């Protein structure tokens, strides 16, 4: 019936911000080679204040060279004694975010680790000091090379924590003058971190935030008892149609209401990865076509704005928040300066399902809501109004509501799948750029000779590594192949996902079915080394081990194989070939209907080999194991 909003009895918990995740894994892969002005426009919609999603928080993966859901991300230390703070795109992303919002909050978290940290095992807690040293290098690098202050550091994404590691990490941070950096744990479930904090005073002292993943808007008693800030440190992960926006809308409100969570962070920031990779199009917006410049400002952008444009970290929740009588919810916040923001959501069950978890049915129906401002809120008699309807009108500013009544009260008519923001703030704005170019398939003819002397990013565009790491490589001691692409891992990472046994980078249009792929390849390991080119590669990311297609392998022992799978269990053809290590060869692979052929240096090696059909997928390059190899003059012609 009537809902009292008051502050005379005090405030709720401090609000900590809304954010999103770039990483886990390579979710921002295709954003970096967007032409201007589009790339800058995309970033504005994400990070520019009073414009779009206007995010308060940016969380990034600390790359560990392993596969971490939609690709691998390069580490700052591939090997022992190796340090490089200019690989990948998270440095760039954080810097672009900070340019637009100097007050943005920055977080780092590892998914995987380079293999050498394991000292013989696939385990990051073998040498606590070594692993902490690795992580702290990254934070120092952020400051020293990019002028970035990292605000929070996590432990090991959705993986066991080690209490002694967390303590060593704190000691190491302090030792390097990073007392300011806060620790969030354990980016998994509420337990066992929450009970661990109650039982261990020393652990309690060094953990600042309990961050939980996909909590379904609820927390647990031990977490409440801890007295720690509680965050949904990863949520959402749902296709950014209207249903995803509904899910985002509902949990943004009810994570605090039901679970006392004062921050929610969406995976992921922007869908800049091939849509046929796992969890395709699960970003706040979509930007998966750098070749065309086409991007989509999806509904979740404006769902975000309803909170972010009218709240900042450091505001407080009112004690008076809750559910609506006929379904839906409301929250309210103030800044302690006279401002007030009210956020109301009525998302229906059929239009707000998240993937994790799925909620049992709940009813939502039309209703009236009366709000009465008590305490220091009564003195307010003007509120700006912002409105969104899903299923559609987005972030439209309505006529100002007046409370000149003296009643300090007002009433709203609510339907299903709606969002209302009522605020004293006058800075709201539905940011707008002209429409971007229409969607277009990946170019049916495509080439890259990798001839770039001072590349802006460490890897050639559109190549999405799914196991191993591929980089621009300059070799002064060779004129013909001075600038190539090199796979640089020489051992399996401490894995997060199930990385393939072979390295592989995919590129192009997953719809491609008839195609010709050509590349120069160079095997660096004598006797045992091997490389391939491939087409119709149908799976990647977390499922990269499941990839089928047509794979043309050559080996340094003078042999070749044609397989249906990346794992090489299934044979199409095999034989001998004049191939050794440390010599450049040109490979061609043609696939058309039921048949494939392969060429070595322009000369047929095999032809009319029968392959599964119908079938479709990307083109790819790679190496037999985690071994050095180079690639040059890549070309693909394909019919979609
Ligand atoms: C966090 O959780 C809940 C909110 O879901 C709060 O607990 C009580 O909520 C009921 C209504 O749901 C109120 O009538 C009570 O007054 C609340 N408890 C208290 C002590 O005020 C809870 O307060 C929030 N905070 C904590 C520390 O649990
Ligand atoms: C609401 O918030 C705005 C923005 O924070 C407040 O305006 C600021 O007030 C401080 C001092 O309190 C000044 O130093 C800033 O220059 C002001 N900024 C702007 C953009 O006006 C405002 O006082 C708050 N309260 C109300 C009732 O609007
Ligand atoms: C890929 O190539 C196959 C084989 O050439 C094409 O399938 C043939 O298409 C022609 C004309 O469309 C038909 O007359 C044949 O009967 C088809 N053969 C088979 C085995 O299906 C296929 O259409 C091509 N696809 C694309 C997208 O170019
Ligand atoms: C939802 O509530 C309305 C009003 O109480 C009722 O008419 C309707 O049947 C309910 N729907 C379901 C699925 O319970
Ligand atoms: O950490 C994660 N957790 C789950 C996401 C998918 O829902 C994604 O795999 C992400 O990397
Ligand atoms: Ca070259």
């Amino acid at each position: 019936g009537a809902y009292v909003l008051d502050d005379s009895d005090g405030l709720g918990r401090e609000f900590d911000g809304i954010g999103a995740v770039s990483g886990g894994g390579a979710t921002s892969r295709l954003l970096v080679n967007y032409p201007e002005p589009y790339r800058s426009e995309i970033l504005d919609y994400l990070f520019k204040p009073n414009f779009g999603a206007s995010l308060h928080i940016l969380k990034v993966e600390i790359g560990g060279d392993g596969q971490t859901t939609d690709g691998t991300e390069p580490s700052h230390m591939h090997y022992e004694l190796d340090e490089n703070y200019f690989r990948g795109y998270e440095w760039w992303l954080m810097k672009e975010a900070k340019k637009r919002n100097p007050d943005i909050i920055l977080m780092g978290l590892p998914w995987s680790f380079p293999g050498w940290l394991g000292k013989g095992f696939s385990w990051p807690y073998v040498n606590l000091q070594l692993t902490a040293y690795y992580v702290v290098r990254w934070i120092l690098g952020a400051k020293h090379y990019h002028d970035l202050d990292i605000d929070y550091i996590g432990i090991w994404n959705e993986r066991p924590f080690d209490a002694n590691y967390i303590k060593e990490l704190r000691k190491m941070l302090d030792y390097q003058g990073l007392q300011r950096v806060r620790i969030i744990a354990s980016d998994n479930l509420w337990e066992p971190i929450s009970s661990s904090l109650l039982l261990d005073q020393e652990l309690w002292k060094v953990v600042d935030v309990i961050g939980a993943h996909y909590p379904g808007t609820y927390t647990v008693w031990n977490a409440k008892m801890s007295g720690k800030k509680l965050w949904s440190s990863e949520d959402f992960s749902t296709i950014n149609s209207n249903v995803g926006a509904g899910c985002w809308s509902r949990i943004l409100n009810q994570n605090y209401i039901n679970g006392n969570m004062t921050s929610t962070i969406a995976w992921n920031l922007v869908a800049s990865y091939y849509e046929e990779l796992p969890y395709g199009r699960s970003g706040l917006m979509t930007a998966q076509e750098p070749w065309s410049g086409h991007y989509v400002v999806a509904s979740p952008i404006w769902v975000s704005a309803h909170t972010t444009q009218f709240t900042q970290p450091g505001w407080y929740y009112l004690k008076t928040v809750g559910h609506l009588e006929k379904g839906g919810s409301y929250v309210a916040l103030t800044d302690g300066l006279g401002n007030l923001t009210i956020i109301i959501e009525t998302m229906s069950h059929q239009h707000s399902m998240c993937i994790r978890p799925y909620l049992p049915y709940y009813n939502v129906s039309h209703q009236l809501a009366t709000f009465t401002l008590k305490g220091s809120l009564r003195e307010i008699q003007e509120l700006q109004v912002w409105y969104t309807k899903l299923g559609r009108l987005h972030f439209k500013q309505l006529d100002t509501l007046w409370l000149l009544d003296g009643s300090g009260s007002f009433t709203l008519e609510l339907e299903e799948d709606e969002i209302f923001t009522l605020t004293t703030l006058t800075t709201g704005r539905k940011g707008s750029y002209p429409p971007p170019p229409s969607s277009k398939p990946f170019p049916t003819n495509y080439k890259d000779d990798f001839n770039v002397e001072y590349p802006l990013f460490s890897e050639a565009p559109n190549f999405a590594d799914q196991t191993g790491v591929f980089e621009y490589y300059m070799n002064n001691e060779d004129r013909e192949h001075r600038f190539t692409l090199r796979q640089v891992l020489n051992q399996r990472p401490i894995t997060w996902a199930a990385d393939a046994s072979s390295t592989i980078s995919v590129i192009g249009d997953h719809h491609w079915t008839n195609m010709t792929v050509q590349c120069d390849v160079y095997i660096e390991t004598p006797r045992s080394g091997g490389v391939f080119i491939a087409g119709r590669v149908n799976k990647g990311g977390i499922l990269i081990r499941s990839a089928t297609g047509v794979f043309f392998w050559i080996f340094a022992n003078g042999s070749y194989r044609v397989t249906a799978d990346l794992g090489g269990w299934i044979t199409y053809a095999s034989g001998h070939a004049d191939v050794t290590a440390k010599r450049w060869y040109t490979l061609t692979l043609g696939i058309k209907g039921y048949f494939a052929f392969g060429m070595l240096n322009g000369t047929i090696l095999w032809k009319n080999v029968r392959v599964k059909y119908p079938g479709h997928g990307w083109a790819a390059i790679g190496t037999h194991t985690f071994e050095f190899a180079q690639f040059d003059n890549f070309r693909v012609e394909a019919a979609r």
